[PDB]
């Protein structure tokens, strides 16, 4: 157990637990400090830390000490005895809180027992030397006014009050002659400057601070956790493992980059959470090795120590026993000490990954910042930590008896205001970057708001070094984790070995290095005319002395005029916001503009499914103009083209080492040592893949995800500026009214702010999801593949290396040089899939990853789309696409492959995508339109198979071919074994749903089957179990290849590939998404057009067509003529028959050239009667359910309706459309739908039934039925002449 002593500042010095100490940095000169032993080996000196600081620097100035901290200054802190005593009692309370739980009690026990080794690097291995400043500190015994009598004591930790900056807590180690005992295995007296009352404030981006933009946001820290964070540094320093290694260094070559001190791995380890992941596995092992090497030096010292010259009273055995336990060394029955690898590993992991701020916070139910790399806010002052009503030893601020335990409400600034006070801004100093234009207006930007982008020098290149493989050689992995529960239950973690007495000889060698600090300018001026994130955010603000502003979509005007505020919301939103109204209409206007605000903000939920993008925030570019000028043009389009990359302010140069070669050592005549070597080399190979992935993750988190974090914060600020601006306008307009008017105005400012705030919260959630998706996308498509390329290269090099090794030892391997030959091929065959959870256990990051992998669209590895008269891959993997001259392309994303040799597309796929999952798993989807057979060429049509898409490599791959009315999918494995599955449509149907009509094809492949889906429905299936490996990343050639007719062609659209098997559900969804359009379509599936001649088809009367009756102004219905020749393979009904209709636009006299017909358009349905254009009319006064339509010349009669509304009542994909007659555009009076009706005719000569072109009210209720009735006689399709259909 840990005992925390009690005392008052004025208690008498007793030279034991209350002393006059001579601090290490005093160099044995100057004055002494009254110090209090709070626990064994730990001292508290309730006075400001002044070592290395100028007295005046304790005042706020035009300078700052740290570039990444909102620095608070207060020279009066601790300037009285009562203030010093309060500091003392507060420290006692914090220590009691720390030991209130086993985890914290153990941290203290480890620290108390982690006594510094007696000596350092300069001390002979045979000796213990206490006469060094890192081991002994002196206390003055003599009476006041004379340093006549001094006594030495051993100490572990000395905690002082703060230095100039109250909120800048720091743990300091002792350097002597340029070396640090605490960094070389020995450990040394540790010092700390700490302030309990002025604590840091933080706010989680992904989480709302009580969700109130008009209230105080964020949470304040529990000083006990802040102290434990420092105590962890103390722990590391005491065990001598606070080693230095390759640090994370910020790139500062660009003006938008955050400047900061180099960050050592030890600091990131101390924080925990995701931060250890920024330290590559290479560096993790580097640090591990250095610490182990340091301990070896200590264990050697224990085996050689014979005496202590500095203090004859030191019992050598007692210390050897204590140090053996401290470092967890093992000792044999003879007393020989050695390192136990298991015990060392456990100790190391416990100290680096067990005791972390994140783990401690979690255990103590204390909320803390999400990461070391999270913006810093202004600190606050805790009113009274000694008041149990506000802060307790057991629960800190989150007191359950006050219902503040839930959701860390006790630390919530918006909720627990009674616990703290805001700090006077006049006492705060912050490093700012003054961005000046070349003229010249300037904008100040806190350095903390800039992008933190780790420089390339931050990462280890150890992966490029060679590795000697031996029967020995084993894997090397360091799990940046340690089960906190076992640590809390570990029975032998805490020492039960006697702590030596602290009294020793007085220190006489005061040699020590004392740091010297100095402020630097708080403002750095730079010149740039760039208008990026900082400038855009700035344009959305207004000075405090202005109260009348107006919104503008002009960024430039917003910068020029103080009364103009930039807004990235719609033109209509902006206009309405600037509208001035009468008091009587003010309440209405407020409701309107506030509602508009929510609508605008909610556009952050916009979907873009047709472009294979589930979510996109269209206004991010306009809001920040971050990255590659995202404020220009249409952001959504730009995103569809370049993806996440366009949002990055800077594209990082990644470190992706050429993996060093392996050196396989041979063992002649040794069958085992040779086999072992081969195996070890294989396992080491995987370590290489893992370490590379870890190197990628570290860079992604410190150079990319950091930039996206800044963008998320930027959008939060942007949205708030918009709400603040609207709030300002509303206030101004309301205050223009008189008191009498105001009294009659029904407005609730809190309800307004509530609605605005809620809108922002909804938007932020979408924005965070969007940005996290972008971050993972960059990782997977722009980083991982580049690493895979090197790893695959490495594999190849290692492959022949191993085979050539199995060759050189062929003899010594006898009848096995083949068994292990394949053992190498099959091992280097299956590559390691990237799993983020392997490099981090951070829930946020893991969830981001899993979410990404759960989105089927992220499985797209090829997406050929039209953009600027060319076809490019928008999958994000950058396939090279060569479209040759003979390929016809249009903006409807359709492309035509003809019989010409130059009508082809060459696609070179990305070779670094996990495609060969080792069992075949991928899908291909596309739309196609295959022309009808030539009647005089039917034999060749059914006989000649021709390839249309071929993807082969090493005589293995896949291809899509066509043989007449059959489309074929074929797979060929490395052995040449072939399997096919096909879809063949009937060519004897009166009316075919497939011939010359666009239809959707989807082919899926898995370990068992090959399936072909047509328009979302499964059509064919082939068992492909026997098929072995199939290379599918070869070049893809789109070209008609075979014995084809010169007239042969094929149209294709939306070609894409998925590296997974699509489900029937995925396919059906894709079919509907790609079928969707605002416009109606024609019989063939193309957009329906105005001013284009069409024959009419009736889905409910397939073989019927319309003809103007010779003797009457009506359309009689006749039977389609049919294929006349004698071929046994074909049959169809003629399509180019009946009246030639033409659709004309109703309004806008923009002439009659042509255009696209959209659902709900009002039209005129006309047709040609010889040299005249006639029209389809409905007699206005029929009383029956239906009537024959009236066909006559164009004219305007008061007795006939002439306006039709084209409709689409079917919710599912169809090329059918309906035609409605309404009394007039305005009314909701429906006359009926155009269809076909059967009439009975009994004349003097003939008696029979005849069908006529009619309008009927009966259809009105029928089109509402579900599922939509495709057989209804009111379903029509328009057939224009098409080269793909001849008769
Ligand atoms: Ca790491
Ligand atoms: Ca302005
Ligand atoms: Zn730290």
């Amino acid at each position: 157990p840990v005992t925390i002593n009690n005392f008052n500042y004025n208690d008498p010095i007793d030279n034991n637990n209350i002393i006059m100490m001579e601090p290490p940095f005093a160099r044995g000169t100057g004055r002494y400090y009254k110090a209090f032993k709070i626990t064994d080996r730990i001292w508290i000196i309730p006075e400001r830390y002044t070592f290395g600081y100028k007295p005046e620097d304790f005042n706020k100035s035009s300078g700052i000490f740290n570039r990444d901290v909102c620095e608070y200054y207060d020279p009066d802190y601790l300037n009285t005895n009562d203030k010093k005593n309060i500091f003392l009692q507060t420290m006692i309370k914090l220590f009691n809180r720390i030991k209130s739980k086993p985890l914290g009690e153990k941290l203290l026990e480890m620290i108390i027992n982690g006594i510094p080794y007696l000596g350092d690097r300069r001390v002979p291995l045979e000796e213990f030397n206490t006469n060094i400043a890192s081991v002994t500190v002196n206390k003055l015994i003599s009476n006041p006014g004379e340093v006549e009598r001094k006594k030495g004591i051993f100490a572990n930790l000395i905690i002082f009050g703060p230095g100039p900056v109250l909120n800048e807590n720091e743990t300091i180690d002792i350097g002597i002659q340029n070396h640090f005992a605490s960094r070389e295995g020995f450990g040394g007296i540790m010092q700390m400057k700490f302030c309990p009352e002025y604590v840091s404030v933080f706010n989680n981006v992904q989480e709302n601070k009580g969700a109130s933009i008009f209230n105080r946001r964020g949470y304040f820290s529990d000083p006990a956790l802040i102290l434990m964070h420092e105590l962890i540094h103390v722990l590391h320093g005491l065990y001598g493992i606070k080693v230095d290694d390759l640090p994370i260094v910020p790139n500062e070559k660009k003006f938008f980059m955050q400047s900061t001190d180099a960050i050592q791995a030890e600091e990131l380890y101390t924080f925990g959470g995701q931060d250890p992941s920024i330290i590559t596995p290479s560096t993790d092992k580097s640090i591990y090795d250095k610490v182990l090497q340091n301990f070896r030096g200590i264990v050697d010292r224990l085996n050689k120590v014979l005496v202590c010259i500095s203090d004859p009273n030191i019992n050598i055995n007692i210390y050897k026993n204590k140090f053996k336990d401290k470092y967890k060394f093992v000792e044999d029955s003879e007393g020989k000490y050695s390192i136990d690898v298991e015990s060392f590993d456990k100790l190391y992991k416990s100290l680096m990954f067990g005791f972390t701020e994140t783990n401690i916070a979690e255990n103590y139910k204390i909320k803390t910042r999400a990461s070391y790399f999270s913006d810093s806010l202004p600190p606050v002052k805790i009113k009274n930590l000694l008041d149990n009503e506000i802060y307790t030893i057991e629960e800190g601020f989150n007191i359950s008896d006050k219902d503040m335990e839930k959701e860390y409400r006790g630390q919530n600034k918006a909720i627990n205001k009674q616990a703290y006070e805001e700090i006077s801004k006049e006492h705060l100093a912050v490093y700012k970057i003054q961005m000046c234009k070349s003229v010249g207006i300037c904008i100040d930007v806190d350095n903390e708001d800039l992008f933190f982008i780790a420089d390339k020098n931050s990462f280890s290149d150890d992966l490029s070094k060679n590795e000697r493989i031996e029967y020995n050689t084993q894997s090397n992995y360091i799990e940046n984790d340690f089960p906190i529960n076992e640590l809390i239950l570990d029975t032998d973690l805490i020492s039960k070995i006697e702590l030596p007495s602290e009294n020793t000889e007085s220190l006489t060698d005061f040699n020590v290095d004392v740091p010297v600090y100095e402020k630097q300018p708080a403002i750095k001026k730079i010149f740039t005319d760039e208008n990026t994130i900082f400038q855009y955010l700035y344009s959305q603000t207004f000075p405090l002395d202005i109260r009348d502003i107006s919104l503008t979509s002009s960024f430039d005007d917003a910068l020029l005029f103080s009364n103009k505020v930039y807004s990235f919301f719609s033109m209509d939103y902006i206009k309405t916001a600037n509208k001035v109204v009468e008091a009587g209409l003010f309440a209405g206007w407020v409701k309107q503009i506030v509602n508009d605000f929510v609508i605008e903000a909610n556009k952050s939920n916009t979907m873009d499914k047709i472009a294979d993008i589930s979510l996109i925030v269209p206004y991010i570019g306009l809001a920040l103009n971050v990255g590659n000028e995202t404020a220009k043009g249409n952001f959504e389009n730009a995103f569809e083209i370049a993806g996440a990359s366009i949002l990055l302010e800077f594209i990082p140069e990644l470190l992706i080492p050429v993996v060093g070669a392996f050196l396989l050592e041979s063992y002649i005549d040794n069958k085992n040592k040779i086999i072992k070597t081969i195996d070890n080399a294989l396992t080491k190979r995987n370590e290489k893949w893992s370490d590379m992935y870890g190197l990628i993750v570290a860079q992604w988190l410190s150079t990319v995800n950091t930039q996206f974090y800044t963008i998320k914060e930027g959008m939060y600020k942007a949205l708030n500026y918009q709400a603040q601006a609207l709030e300002e306008i509303i206030k101004y307009r309301y205050n223009i009214y008189s008191e009498k008017e105001k009294s009659n105005i029904n407005i609730d400012f809190n309800d307004i702010n509530s609605k605005l705030n809620e809108g922002i919260n909804q938007a932020i959630d979408n924005i965070n999801n969007f940005i996290n998706g972008c971050s993972v996308s960059y990782l997977m498509k722009k980083m991982i593949p580049l690493a895979v390329e090197k790893l695959l290269d490495f594999d190849n090099t290692l492959k022949k290396n191993l085979l050539n090794y199995i060759d050189e030892n062929k003899l010594y391997l006898i009848g096995s040089a083949e068994y292990e030959k394949s053992k190498v091929n099959k091992y280097l065959k299956t590559i390691m899939p990237f799993d983020l959870s392997i490099y981090t256990n951070d829930t946020i990051l893991i969830e981001m990853f899993n979410k990404y992998n759960s989105e089927i669209l992220n499985n797209i590895i090829l997406n050929l789309r039209y953009k600027d008269n060319n076809l490019i891959d928008l999958s994000g993997y950058g396939a090279k696409v060569e479209v040759y001259d003979g390929v016809e392309l249009n903006d409807k994303n359709q492309f035509k492959l003809t019989s010409s040799a130059n009508s082809k597309i060459r696609v070179t796929q990305n070779q670094n995508i996990i495609f060969n999952s080792v069992f075949l798993d991928f899908s291909v989807s596309f739309w196609i339109r295959i022309p009808k057979y030539k009647n005089d060429g039917i034999q060749n049509y059914i006989h000649n198979e021709y390839t249309i898409i071929n993807c082969m490599k090493n005589n293995s791959g896949w291809k899509i071919s066509i043989r007449g009315n059959r489309i074929i999918w074929t797979l060929i494995d490395i052995n040449g074994k072939t399997k096919s599955v096909f879809f063949e449509y009937n060519i004897r149907e009166d009316i075919s749903e497939y011939i010359n009509r666009w239809f959707f094809v989807t082919i899926t492949n898995n370990l068992n089957n090959a399936k072909i889906y047509i328009n979302g429905k499964l059509e064919s299936n082939t068992d492909i179990k026997d098929i072995r490996e199939v290379i599918a990343n070869g070049e893809i050639i789109f070209k008609l290849d075979g014995d084809i007719d010169r007239t042969q062609f094929i149209w294709m659209k939306y070609f894409s590939i998925f590296n997974t098997e699509l489900s029937q559900s995925n396919i059906e969804e894709r079919y509907k998404i790609q079928s969707y359009s605002e416009y109606l379509k024609d019989f063939w599936g193309n957009p329906l057009m105005y001013n284009k001649e069409y024959y009419m088809f009736n889905a409910g009367n397939k073989n019927s067509y319309i003809k103007l009756k010779k003797d009457s102004p009506v359309g009689e219905i006749l039977t389609r003529s049919k294929y006349n020749q004698n071929s046994k393979y074909i049959n169809y009904r003629d399509l180019y028959i009946g009246e030639k209709f033409i659709i004309r636009r109703k309004s806008n006299s923009q002439s009659i050239n042509d255009d696209i017909v959209r659902k709900e358009d009002y039209i005129y349905l006309d047709f040609f009667n010889l040299n005249q254009e006639w029209r389809v009319y409905t007699y206005k006064y029929f009383k029956k359910e239906e009537e024959k339509l009236f066909l006559a010349p164009i004219s305007d009669s008061d007795e006939f309706y002439n306006t039709i509304q084209i409709k689409e009542y079917d919710e599912q994909p169809t090329y059918s459309c309906q035609l409605l007659f309404k009394k007039d555009e305005e009314s909701t009076d429906e006359i009926g739908l155009i269809g076909i009706h059967r009439f009975y005719e009994s004349g003097i000569v003939f008696e029979e039934y005849k069908d006529y072109f009619c309008i009927s009210k009966w259809y009105l209720k029928e089109v509402k039925r579900k599922p939509y009735n495709l057989k209804l006689g009111c379903n029509w399709q328009f057939i224009p002449k098409d080269e793909g259909w001849t008769e």
